[PDB]
C-alpha cells in the first residue's frame, strides 16, 4: 500500500503515535516519507547482510526476524514480512519499542538527517485530523 500524506498522519494518530515519547505526529510522518516513500511494501538490503523493512525501515538484525540475517535479536518478536502489511499495526508498535530504547527517533538516519530541526508540524498541514 502506498499510503497518502494525510491518510498516513490520521493513521499513526489512531494508533498512538502522537507525541508518543516526546514525537509530535509531523516527526513519524516526515520520517515516513524519506525512509520509505510512504510504501508499505519497501525493503532495502544493508551492507552487513541486513535488510530494512516497511514503512518505517525496521531493521533485521535488532528488531524482526527475516530468516537470513547474521545474529538477528528479533526483539519485536515478529518476522520482518508482518511489517510490509498494509496495515501498520505491527509497524507501529515495533516502533514504539524502537523510539522508547534509548536513542530516541534518532534510530531512524532518515530522521536524523532530513526531519530533526525542520519543521516537521508542515507535514501534517492541511489534514482532517
Ligand atoms: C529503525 C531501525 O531499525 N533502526 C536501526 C537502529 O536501531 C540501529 O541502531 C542500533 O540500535 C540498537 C537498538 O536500540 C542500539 O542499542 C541500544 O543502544 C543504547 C545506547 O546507545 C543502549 O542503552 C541500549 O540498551 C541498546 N539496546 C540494546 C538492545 O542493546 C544501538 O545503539 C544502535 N546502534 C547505533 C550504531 O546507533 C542501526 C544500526 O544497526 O540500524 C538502524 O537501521
Amino acid at each position: 500500500k502506498v499510503f497518502g500524506r494525510c491518510e498516513l498522519a490520521a493513521a499513526m494518530k489512531r494508533h498512538g503515535l502522537d507525541n508518543y515519547r516526546g514525537y509530535s505526529l509531523g516527526n513519524w510522518v516526515c520520517a515516513a516519507k524519506f525512509e520509505s516513500n510512504f510504501n508499505t511494501q519497501a525493503t532495502n538490503r544493508n551492507t552487513d547482510g541486513s535488510t530494512d523493512y516497511g514503512i518505517l525501515q525496521i531493521n533485521s538484525r535488532w528488531w524482526c526476524n527475516d530468516g537470513r540475517t547474521p545474529g538477528s535479536r528479533n526483539l519485536c518478536n515478529i518476522p520482518c514480512s508482518a511489517l510490509l502489511s498494509s496495515d501498520i499495526t505491527a509497524s507501529v508498535n515495533c516502533a514504539k519499542k524502537i523510539v522508547s530504547d534509548g536513542n530516541g527517533m534518532n534510530a531512524w538516519v532518515a530522521w536524523r538527517n532530513r526531519c530533526k530541526g525542520t519543521d516537521v508540524q508542515a507535514w501534517i498541514r492541511g489534514c482532517r485530523l
